[PDB]
């Protein structure tokens, strides 16, 4: 009974294989077959590869010593190595060229998934050359997803060697029998199966993934596309800065690169960008996703002055002088989509960026007061039931799970209705006291939101539609004015309150604004279609931002 | 009596003035006398310049309105405007070209430090460019030194305008007659002086200096060369990382840009590096300044194998993992710079660039204990008298004022012998009860190590003393290994424990080793020597790091 899975680094979790390069070199430059594969084993166990592999040099210092190993075997071989050659170079492009095998790390992630312990053991080298960067990334992205790690080069043991298999079993606290190695060459599975592991030749992924599907008896082929990478809470940094005397704000923070600045809408968290901060980190970008005033970690004060639009754009400037950042893109959904546009329009030297999901860039009329526009549209008369302070608390405040569970749902899972919802006397009226949970939450997802309200409530949130007046006033100043910088503005389809129509006069006010469209997407976005969002984002930031 | 201080930007904080290139462009390309001076100022208070530095419209909104004026002030002339005429390309490199008059920046920062309160009045525009990251990070270092930042387009008021003068004098909270106001251009004093409010007309800056000296009879002109900007520790970015579920460590964010660790040493803080902290953030790189594991805000277990350097090394590692960087530069001091050469000789791959103030690399000796080797140097006698736990921890955690004051002292102020200190009982033996406070630490900074060191004591930073015979073990696995990454080692001649000669092998380690060296310098570098250790680092980085 299988409990645990390992998976070799080269010609496994990484393609094309580091040493497939060899024999490829070897006929692009005419060579006699095998020799520059003799020269790399040359001396066995006591050659300079087995000490390279083992931590005893680095791969800086193993260069010159296969260079010679090169020279000896064509010595022997009464052959002669033509004159712009480098063993350097050709490592250097080998170790570039192989990029994740894709296939293999979902297979990796559904086992682990589905219960199982996951381990990378790899025979490998130190690496110190000016370009070790490329490998570092590759390495950093795929130890993430396993348990367990083990390279040869720092355990100072080598495949085929029976003490690292020895070691492998004792890391993972399994007996063989409960093991499944998985490996592209032979003479390493070997070892393994001598246990009575479990073992699988790697040629091509497919028949490895058969051969390991028939084994484990979970699915890994032909499976639906996974939802990209989510946040683990406790395996984030978390950072707290002071904007003022009274306020702190906390944000979790992934990456390096351009600083990209995540603002949510209401009632969310920083956890509502959990599928974009590994991929926007991943793409190479220094993601700040931002718990905003109000909510989570960061301060609630109770006063609605606190959250006018004004106030929350300096605290946001603030934010970036106290972190060091001369500019970060920023990108909003729902109320941050709102701040968002506000902070293009009074500090765009701050702002590289400026992206909206959902939210579109609406300019305050002179001429209506802000009710009277509320008035305009039905979608909009919960913010009418907002108004009134303790109203919309006691009724969000009251049960947690229900509120959460009732509001985050896909476009077709709605259990609650947003016309005259003040009529009614609340959003929850025609709703269960135990609503089913959305295919789009987990139930731990739903309880890290709970715990999250449990500090300070509803107040601060909904203060954020409690400065209408303020907000217009403020906004009238800006009125002769465009936003000039790089803009996106995403719009999905099946957004009831925020709908695609409300985005299209944006035009005359942003000339040179870039769009996005979900389809089969509701107000909850980011959870809603998380790959779909990481795609228009990646794409954008890639052209615009960088 | 003065107790505020106003100054411009332009032609006052930052030179040459932006409006010096419109004359300047004038006789570049021999056109009339004034011409593109009147453009500028068209219409006057409904012209386009007011409307901009009102922020009624921005920048990019501008420009064609400018060049609109340039064509009218043509007709009238009667001369003709040259084929490859761009404001955009005047105003860009006008804006680029303006750097901060540092002469004037020490003058409001010395009479902010003689308690005045400072602020920048400045009559600008709303920056839209593609290239407005320039300005705002000159906006941006300047804002940080000033206790207000008065924008024309932020406020909607412009100078001359009677309205913006009462707005700076409310926000000054002080009378006229307290304020002395200084500015580049006649027209915009005169409002200022009617108030009662003393002011100087800035013509060439030691001038304006002599005038400000004379007239709040503080030192400006001929002052001594000032320290560099330190921490102010409530005003910085705090980070938290989970390394592992007893471990969390914490550290201090600044700037953006390439990776930049720094890894203080015994018994210090992320503290020790306030002078560093702000230049290397304002050299373009993202500053990380860590509580070493035991230290301040980061977990401090009892157990003595906790802070083995293999131990310390991997969670270092999982730092990065858990901020999701690839790599950073390693900066150490003390105990730091240990763990930074073997960051460097472990983890390469993780390492984009390793430095070291004052500790050597020195390679573990096969053939010697590592007791026998303290036995070597008298220097060393007191990691003899660290190695009983409870005795060290007893006499440093007695009274943690003393401890700090004795050991936080310049090369020639020493009150403490290094010297048989087992023999004598303690290193505080032949030490006054009532230390004098060192010239290079104020009452205040003592007292922030001593809050620090009231949390978990000295038991986690004496036990990375306690590991010596692991960290010889471990170490002779490296024993093969060279360092061939980018490499410092910075020494200080009066450091008495960490001397220059004891470095002087290193090239046999770390052949393309990079060297600094600093004169009249004890252990503390950092705060010994700021300015120089600054000035090395950021040289150093700008070009091997970056
Ligand atoms: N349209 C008004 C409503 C609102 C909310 C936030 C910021 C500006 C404005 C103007
Ligand atoms: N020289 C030994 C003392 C020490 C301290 C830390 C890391 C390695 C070593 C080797």
């Amino acid at each position: 009974t299988l409990r645990a899975a390992v998976f070799d680094l080269d010609g496994v979790l990484a393609l094309p294989a580091v040493f497939g390069v060899l024999g490829r070199t070897e006929e692009a430059l005419a060579l006699p077959r095998g020799l520059l594969n003799d020269a790399f084993q040359k001396g066995g166990p006591e050659g300079a590869t087995t000490r390279l592999m083992k931590g005893e040099i680095t791969l800086s210092q193993w260069i010159p010593l296969m260079e010679e190993n090169c020279r000896k075997c064509s010595e022997t071989a009464k052959v002669c190595l033509p004159k712009n050659f480098s063993i350097k170079e050709i490592f250097d492009k080998a170790i570039s060229a192989r990029k994740i095998n894709r296939p293999m790390l979902q297979a990796a992630l559904m086992l682990r998934k589905k219960g199982f312990t996951t381990a990378i053991l790899t025979n490998t080298w130190l690496d110190d050359r000016a370009e070790r960067d490329g490998l570092a990334q590759l390495m950093c992205e795929l130890k993430m997803h396993f348990d367990f790690l083990i390279e040869s080069c720092q355990v100072g043991m080598v495949k085929p060697e029976p003490q690292i298999y020895k070691f492998l079993l004792d890391t993972l606290k399994a007996s063989p029998s409960e093991v499944v190695f998985l490996d592209d060459i032979g003479a390493n599975l070997k070892p393994a199966r001598d246990l009575g592991m479990v073992t699988i030749l790697v040629q091509d992924t497919d028949t490895a993934l058969k051969e390991l599907e028939k084994v484990t008896g979970i699915q890994l082929l032909n499976t639906p596309a996974p939802l990209p990478t989510s946040c683990n809470p406790s395996d984030m940094s978390h950072g707290y800065v002071t904007v003022k005397p009274r306020v702190r704000l906390h944000f979790v923070e992934l990456g390096s690169g351009p600083a990209v600045c995540l603002c949510h809408g209401f009632p969310e968290s920083w956890y509502s960008w959990r599928y974009q901060i590994p991929a926007l980190a991943q793409a190479g970008y220094r993601v700040l996703a931002m718990d905003m005033k109000g909510y989570g970690e960061s301060s609630a004060p109770p006063e609605i002055e606190e959250y006018c639009m004004e106030v929350l754009c300096k605290e946001m400037v603030t934010f970036l002088d106290k972190l060091g950042l001369s500019q970060a893109v920023f990108i909003g959904h729902d109320w941050g989509g709102m701040l968002v546009w506000y902070m293009a329009l009074f500090y765009p030297e701050r702002v590289r960026a400026v992206a909206s999901l959902n939210t579109p860039f609406i300019p305050a009329n002179p001429n209506m007061s802000p009710l009277e526009s509320i008035k305009a549209n039905p979608v909009f008369d919960y913010q009418l039931y907002f108004q009134e302070p303790g109203v919309a608390e006691a009724e969000l405040e009251q049960n947690l799970s229900r509120t959460f569970k009732s509001l985050f749902r896909a476009s077709d899972e709605s259990v609650l209705s947003m016309h005259k919802v003040c009529e009614a006397g609340g959003l929850f009226v025609n709703s269960p006291e135990e609503p089913s949970l959305s295919r789009m939450v987990t139930e731990e997802e739903i309880q890290f939101y709970v715990q999250q309200f449990k500090k300070s409530g509803f107040r601060g949130p909904l203060n954020w539609y409690r400065n209408m007046e303020r907000n217009w006033k403020w906004a009238c100043k800006s009125l002769g004015r465009k936003i000039l910088i790089p803009a996106l503005m995403v719009t999905a389809e099946k957004d009831f309150v925020l709908v695609p129509q409300m985005s299209q006069h944006m035009e005359d006010w942003i000339p040179h604004l870039k769009r996005g469209h979900i389809e089969d997407c509701g107000h909850w976005t980011q959870m809603d279609k998380p790959t779909e969002v990481n795609q228009i984002l990646i794409k954008w930031l890639d052209s615009d931002a960088r």
